[PDB]
């Protein structure tokens, strides 16, 4: 019952810290989670949100959804078949995803078995005191203690949870959690939200809808994918619309009622209505702090609800740290993992390292997908006197032949024009998430535009466009956009 | 007519040089090529080998071949359709490719039309004297003179040409040039060679082969794709085999004869026999210097037939330069382009610059593909006391579900273990050519393994493997491998 490190949440951040502490520094590690494998009732499990109801199953489902485009696009390359025989079997996809995720859950059980000191505990972690975590049978703090763990160090890694707007009929709606387990593909679906989860799921549902199907994505403001490059936001909107998805912007559900046939009658704030089979809310995720009983030891939360941390993931309470989505910053698996790896290399390695939250490569598995690293030009323009924007945008040749002429590839490099330093790279098109990874390494190395354009292209690729841009398309000078420098 | 620059060959390097000299440096420029659009009889044409019978059309055709895998792989993700209705219409692929290539031909025609001081001459360029290019009707130097171009400066940019082994039946075999114009997809084809062109065409033919068809690749040496990472050579051999391609290593054609039905009867040096509809020779490309009459000016050639150049692309004759494949160095379009730009910057800009032929990112559009930049470990181990190999090899998760369990992604980083400097990155799997591009920029910036590992992954990707390797898999110490 005595551990160097007790981790609450066997997720992206929690397991990296757990496994590292044990294998690298022969530390004695306890990890708590509420469930050992994916799905209802608690959805996240051993492996965390990404593994169970996040990056992993989503990527499999987007890959499945991509075949709608491949099957059509093949005809341009001379592939012939009975188009009238094509069916998308959602049930097959969900059974395949379930088996793939279960194998990962079991893979992690294997890890915790084949690794000394590293031990898993099942049930709900909360803080008794500075150096004791209690594992209960439920999230009710009045339920039975299963174990009481002694810890020289406590890591909060409980991740996040979908936010459900408190509207009349919210109980008729789902989150991404339930989306992963729908027994049938919805004919008509409303994805609510303008973020990556709503966009990715609109693509998934769009590919698997039965005949006479319709995917509607609504977003409360004017343009989806706030925080992404503006050119790409407008382009993804176009490319989703070109593939049959209806984008309702400046619209937001005010209430949902059940129709007598079990379908959902959505009333918008604007007074518009829409009947759908599924309303999937994807309006935000919020840190999971409630259940930890942080009041007991007085861990400070933020004006937003995330565990407040310093650059070393340290709470106001010594020996207590927080990584990943509970900190309510960048909600990404590799950031959680980076933070856990840094926390452990610091505390147990005696080799203090802090996660860099700048110049983080990330993606949206939209069809086609986004790959991005570093600053969008609007943000660059407010920090740097002179910003240059290099832009190349064209339908790649293969997509003129494929018949998907609407698949414009967008490559944008944003620089500090004073020294040529690359501040951000923004890609939209097939392979963008793969292209951007090594760009993250370039930005860590303070790559300039001349490092890109003096590197020899790989031909033919979309990526080589990044090594072909010598001349700014336009500038920001003290915030002001203009074609030419003064 | 008198020009600041005359370019023989309107190809990757020749057009970069001529356009740059004309537009950036305001020189009067002549460019010569033998054809204004793709295909027989001369195959290459305005635009070069890559445009007409290389990178551009082959990438379109590999993209076409990939649908064979997508169609099969769709089933794992629940896609259903009538498999027995599936046909790979090669005629449609070829017609689509020909239109794409002709559009590029037309756009280059328009470029010459619209760019003052940049003039195109049709026919066969050769050196009359060190300041005179003669353009003639045919490759025969006694053919009719169409033009005589006076040149302060002459650029040789005629590219390379398929090598055909002087064997009995050579006339019954084709090269990549003819492969691009086969009217019908061969049922049975032998690709001869272990290089990228043989492997890439084996994958193209494997996808479009009619029912009961068979693609065979043959290579003299023990393992295809010499020059590439050895783990990738072995894995790409396994993955081609898994997709139904017969890889015959340590085998070479001795002769070819016609079966009575016009099919090709192949006798290998081993006494094995194979009957095929097509024999495609992809055993090497040689520099195209024969037709240039370089003996008229005494430009120094290698016994091979390449034009010898310094690092600034200068021949032994002042005012005569050579770039691209004719130099028989790195036969890649972007290298030819880089050499042409560097030459023109040096000569007309007084901006002295030489092409770095190290750490050049390149790809093989095999199925699945290869992306690579910098040194393989065997080469690094000879030039560095201590070399570290970081290796990750895993059947990715989409490929458990897809049914292509054989499709292992291989990511390998080779370092100078003394300082961590990355010497080489080698990738096999979907996306590798796209991933490796920005790795080229990393190696220009002297990235170390710590710069990869400390970079935050993009998840889920294959690329994030590059940023997830903390610890060497093995080492070379003084040329010796140590586990
Ligand atoms: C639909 C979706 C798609 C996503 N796609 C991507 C993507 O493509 N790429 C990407 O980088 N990120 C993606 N993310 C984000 C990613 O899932 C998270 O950033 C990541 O999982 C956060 O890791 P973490 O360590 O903070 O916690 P998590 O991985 O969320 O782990 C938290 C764990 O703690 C457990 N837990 C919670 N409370 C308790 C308690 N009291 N006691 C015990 N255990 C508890 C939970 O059961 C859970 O397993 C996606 C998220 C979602 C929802
Ligand atoms: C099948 C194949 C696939 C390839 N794939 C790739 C790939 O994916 N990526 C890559 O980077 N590289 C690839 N390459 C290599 C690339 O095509 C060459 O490296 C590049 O085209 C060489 O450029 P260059 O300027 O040297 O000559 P070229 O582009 O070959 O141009 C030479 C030109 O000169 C003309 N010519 C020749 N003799 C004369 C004469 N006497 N007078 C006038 N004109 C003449 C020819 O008609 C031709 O247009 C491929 C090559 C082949 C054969
Ligand atoms: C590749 C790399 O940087 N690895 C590393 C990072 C931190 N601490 C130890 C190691 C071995
Ligand atoms: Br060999
Ligand atoms: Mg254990
Ligand atoms: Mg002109």
């Amino acid at each position: 019952k005595a551990f160097d490190l007790v981790v609450i949440g066997a997720g992206s951040g929690g397991l990296e810290a757990g496994w590292n502490a044990a294998t690298l520094y022969g530390k004695r590690v306890a990890v708590v989670d509420v469930q050992t494998s994916h799905g209802p009732p608690f959805y996240a499990a051993l492996g965390g949100t990404c593994v169970n109801v996040g990056c992993v199953p989503k990527k499999l489902m987007v890959t499945g959804a991509q075949y709608m485009d491949h099957l059509r696009e093949s005809a341009g390359f001379g592939w012939e078949f009975d188009g009238s025989s094509v069916k998308a079997n959602w049930k097959k996809l969900i059974a395949a995803k379930n088996e793939a995720v279960l194998d990962i859950n079991k893979s992690y059980e294997g890890m915790f078995n084949d690794t000394e000191g590293l031990d898993f505990f099942l049930g709900w972690g909360s803080l008794e005191s500075k150096n004791v975590v209690v594992v209960r049978e439920t999230a009710d703090p009045k339920s039975a203690v299963k174990e009481r763990l002694q810890a020289d160090h406590i890591l909060l890694a409980t991740g996040s949870w979908p936010q459900m707007p408190a509207i009349p009929g919210i109980e008729h709606c789902i989150s991404s959690n339930e989306a992963f387990y729908l027994p049938e593909p919805p004919r008509r679906v409303l994805t609510v939200g303008g973020g990556f989860i709503s966009v990715e799921f609109a693509g998934i549902f769009n590919a698997y809808k039965p005949p006479g199907g319709k995917v509607t994505l609504c977003y409360r403001n004017n343009l989806i994918l706030r925080g992404f490059d503006e050119t790409i936001r407008e382009e993804v909107t176009k490319q989703l619309t070109a593939n049959g998805i209806e984008i309702m912007t400046n619209e937001n559900p005010a209430k949902v009622s059940l129709n007598t046939d079990g379908s959902k009658h959505v009333t918008f704030e604007s007074g518009k209505t829409l009947d759908v089979d599924v309303v999937m809310m994807a309006i935000g995720r919020i840190p999971r702090t409630n259940d930890l009983q942080l009041g007991n030891v007085g861990v400070k939360l933020t004006p937003k609800g995330g565990v407040q941390v310093d650059e070393f993931s340290r709470t106001n309470v010594p020996n207590i740290y927080a990584i990943g989505d509970i900190t309510d910053r960048l909600m990404l698996t590799p950031v959680a993992i980076n933070e856990g790896a840094a926390l452990v290399d610091t505390v147990f390695g005696n080799k203090p390292r802090k996660t860099d939250h700048t110049r983080v490569a990330s993606a949206v598995f939209s069809i086609p997908p986004i790959g991005t690293c570093g600053l969008i030009e609007e943000v660059a323009a407010k920090e740097f006197e002179k910003v240059a924007v290099y832009m190349s945008s064209f339908t790649p040749l293969m997509h003129n032949i494929s018949g998907s002429k609407y698949k414009k590839f967008v490559a944008k490099i944003v620089t500090n024009h004073s020294d040529g330093t690359v501040l951000g790279v923004h890609l939209l098109g097939d392979g963008a998430p793969e292209i951007i990874q090594a760009v993250g390494v370039c930005l860590r190395l303070n790559a300039k535009i001349s490092d890109f354009y003096n590197t020899i292209g790989v031909h033919p690729t979309s990526a080589e466009e990044l090594c072909s841009m010598r001349t700014p398309s336009y500038y920001y000078v003290k915030g002001e956009k203009m074609e030419k420098l003064p």
